[PDB]
């Protein structure tokens, strides 16, 4: 059967936009997109509607991987929809598991993505006050995480 993975922060707008882009790219270049539902969310409302910060789009850009999303916050129907929730920090983290035992059926595993880092980063951070390197750092981060996720997810 198809195959999913929901990023999530707490925006959905710095951190797992990346994330999901990053991942879509590594499957269509191994010729197995159709295998797998990608998608982020935000755990929060706060950006509801908004693409992804501009200066992670030009961080894309930078590195050719298309980005292209609406910010929209994680639903309880995910829970039951996805094989894995991959978020950002430890605060995203609990925020997650809150949730998750509001609902009846949660299929995800919910899991840090820095946990499949082979350098061992193991939380993404919020690079909303910082600057164009923090976003840089982000992108090495995902990239690292997601070649390994895809590997052999835990």
């Amino acid at each position: 059967v198809t195959k999913s993975v929901l990023f999530v922060c707490l925006g959905n707008i710095c951190r797992s936009p990346i994330a999901e882009a990053v991942f879509r790219k590594l499957v269509t270049d191994q010729n197995i997109s159709e295998n797998w539902r990608v998608d982020s969310a935000a755990t929060s409302g706060y950006e509801i509607g908004n693409p992804p910060d501009y200066r992670g789009q030009s961080c894309m850009k930078r590195h050719g991987i298309p980005m292209s999303h609406v910010a929209r916050q994680i639903t309880k129907e995910d829970f039951a929809t996805f094989d894995y929730i991959l978020c950002m920090d430890e605060s995203n983290l609990r925020d997650l598991n809150r949730k998750s035992n509001q609902v009846k059926t949660c299929k995800a595993k919910i899991e840090l993505l820095g946990s499949y880092d082979p350098q061992k980063q193991l939380i993404i951070e919020d690079p909303y006050y910082g600057n164009d390197s923090d976003f840089e750092t982000v992108y090495q981060q995902c990239v690292r995480c997601c070649r390994a996720f895809l590997e052999k997810a835990h």
